[PDB]
């Protein structure tokens, strides 16, 4: 699957974000964890290549990594753009 | 196959390098022509990801995509780190 970031929450010295994420379709929207060395902006698209290892804008050589995810609550983005800052 | 860089040749405004690689065992010895936003100096390890996207010393997020190669000759290099600079 593919994602498209729906919100992006920053941190202040890590290569961290934490991303509200959806799927095409939007059926389901995600909440994740993830690392760069680039930037992923909100209307970014991520695709999978490997295993939690993802592409920005299909851009392979843009690569970010999924550190973790939960579905989303309004709360839990919250709760999670607490721990990111 | 990973890769060891046995040898690098930069762009003066491209994101390419053209580089000498050797295989683990050093067998086998090819000239690539990659793309990167990461630096890649001699002595790096390329590692399969996936077709033609390699990561630079296990870094799954440094990113290398590889344009070209041949196997090794002397002059090949020479002719090579021409269209490079």
């Amino acid at each position: 699957m593919e994602w498209l970031v729906k919100k992006s929450c920053c941190n202040k010295q890590d290569n961290r974000h934490v991303l509200m994420l959806c799927d095409a379709g939007g059926a389901i929207k995600m909440i994740a964890e993830v690392k760069s060395d680039f930037a992923v902006k909100v209307g970014d698209l991520l695709s999978p290549l490997q295993n939690a290892l993802y592409c920005i804008n299909r851009e392979k050589l843009h690569t970010v990594k999924v550190l973790s995810a939960s579905s989303y609550s309004p709360d839990e983005w919250e709760r999670q753009c607490k721990v990111a800052g």
